[PDB]
This record gives C-alpha cells, structure tokens and sequence, in this order.
C-alpha cells in the first residue's frame, strides 16, 4: 500500500482534468491526497520536512530550493508560463515609470516575484523604488478590495480577480521575451522516487497524458465542456475566464518533455538562481543543478 501526498497549486492548465478525474490515483494504485498550496515557498519547506512528496513548483521556488540542496528532482515540467501570470495594477498607474513609490504585492520567492524584479530591472527601476510585499494571493486579493495596494504579480484565481478592475501593465510571456522567462514543474523527493519509481512514472504519465489532447487542438479541447468545468472548479475561476487562461501558457508533449529535462531545465535553473543572487534573495548558487533534473519518469 503506497501513499503519496502532491501539492498542487490553482493555474488553470489541461492537466487538472486528470486531478479532478483521480486518474493518477486510479492507474497507480496510490492513496493520494492532494493538498492545495497558495505559492511555491510553502511546497518547498513541505517537500524538504517530508510531509509533501511531490509537487508543482515554479522555477524561482524551484531555484531556491535546489540552491539549499533539497533533495528534490524535476521529473517533468508541467507549462511555459505567459500571460497567465501577470502585473495588474490600478488604473491610474498607466506607464512602468509610475510604479515608484507604490505599493505591489507578489507572493515571496514565486515566479511572479522573480518576475516582478525582472520587469523593474527591465524599465530601469530599482526594487527599493518599489514598495514591494509579501502576501499570499488570497490576501492579495483581499488587500486589492480594500485599496491597500496599488497592483500585484499574480497567476489565477488573483489574476483574473485583479484584472476585473485593473490594468495588466506586464506579463510573463513578455518578460520571457526581455531574458526572464519561468516555468512551472513538478519535483519528487528522492526518498520517494527510490521507493516507488512505478508510482513517480504513473503521475507523469496521467500528466503528459492529460495535456496531449490540448496541444493537439487547442480549440477542440476547450469546446469540451468538462475540460472548462474541471479547470473552472480546481483553479476557482469562472468558465468564462478558463480559456483566455489556458492560452496564457504553452504545454509539451513528450517528445518535447525529454528535450526540455536533457539540458534546458538546467540551464533554467542556472539562470534563474544567478539572478535571484544578483537581486540578494539567494546567498550562493552553483554553475550547475543537474541533480536537480532528471528525464528518467517520462
């Protein structure tokens, strides 16, 4: 009898219709309780104690985490992020030069944070221009409602909730394009891919699997009406929001999943961790994590 704990996180991608179907779970054999997390900080420090065994980070978290030597490998990636995760901001704050002296929300250390500096050094803005917080997106949106903060680096449900009544001044697909792209993967601790190999291949396969039809024909799937309601409900974002979400990010088949884990992953961590320690949130990095990757699950 295996167990597994996975922490998942809300991004509206193809793959939660095998979440809300419990293929992983069915095909395994596994009990497996999914436990939802606001950000990627929080699944670092479950993941490193042993109470999470395999979870949905972005590559910021995932940079942090593999500078601190947890023993976690990237086992497939789950999306490209793009315009999924975005800068909504007040609509008085109309141009990048406005942003001094306000006050902006990102969730600490997530790719949104990560981003948030990328588009700052992008504009010629220094961080402490910014009065830049820490809040977890539901109390970003909270802080939003309330006038407390003047915008947020946010994915959904905040995102959409934000742009309701604000202005998208960046996103990630363009901060991709200017040097800073990120990512979102799945990780499993080591302990875990010795003991249950099988049970670490079953969950990239219900992954892959899942997101295949997407990539296929985008438009196809998104007329399936199951495919909105299981994003719609896992994600906690109206149907009417799912598909301009989905779109925001690109997806691999696995083809693309082999490429991308020989290599690329990598040089993404690499990367990623440098500028983390070019803007202080990291001590030290390394000019290299491929313990941090393997291709070996898909």
């Amino acid at each position: 009898m295996v167990n597994v704990t996975v922490a998942y996180q809300t991004s509206a991608e193809p793959a939660k219709v095998a979440q809300a179907d419990n293929t992983f779970a069915k095909e395994s054999g596994a009990t497996v309780d999914w436990r939802k997390f606001d950000s990627g900080a929080s699944i670092v420090r479950a993941l490193a104690s042993g109470d999470v065994q395999i979870g949905n980070l972005g590559s910021s978290p995932l940079a942090v985490a593999a500078s601190q030597q947890v023993p976690i490998e990237v086992f497939l990636l789950a999306s490209k992020l793009g315009n999924s995760e975005a800068l909504v901001v007040k609509k008085t704050i109309s141009k990048p030069e406005d942003l001094i002296g306000k006050r902006i929300a990102v969730p600490f250390i997530s790719t949104t944070h990560y981003s948030l500096l990328a588009a700052l050094k992008h504009w010629g803005i220094k961080p402490g221009q910014v009065e830049i917080v820490n809040l977890q997106p539901p109390a970003i949106i909270a802080a939003w409602q309330r006038g407390d903060i003047d915008g947020a680096y946010v994915w959904a449900p905040a995102v959409n909730a934000l742009e309701k009544d604000g202005k998208v001044l960046t996103d990630s697909e363009q901060v991709g394009q200017w040097g800073a792209p990120t990512l979102d993967v799945w990780v499993v601790r080591k302990d875990f891919a010795e003991k249950h190999p099988e049970v670490v291949k079953a969950f990239a396969k219900s992954a892959i699997d899942a997101q295949q039809p997407y990539i296929a024909n985008p438009d196809v799937w998104l007329k399936q009406p199951e495919n909105i309601s299981k994003l719609a409900r896992l994600s906690g974002v109206p149907e009417g929001d799912v598909p301009g979400l989905v779109k925001g990010n690109t997806y691999l088949t696995p083809q693309q999943q082999t490429a991308e884990l020989t290599g690329p992953v990598n040089k993404a961590i690499i990367d990623t961790a440098q500028f983390l320690k070019e803007q202080g949130k990291v001590p030290a990095v390394a000019n290299d994590y491929s313990q941090y990757v393997t291709s070996r699950f898909v």
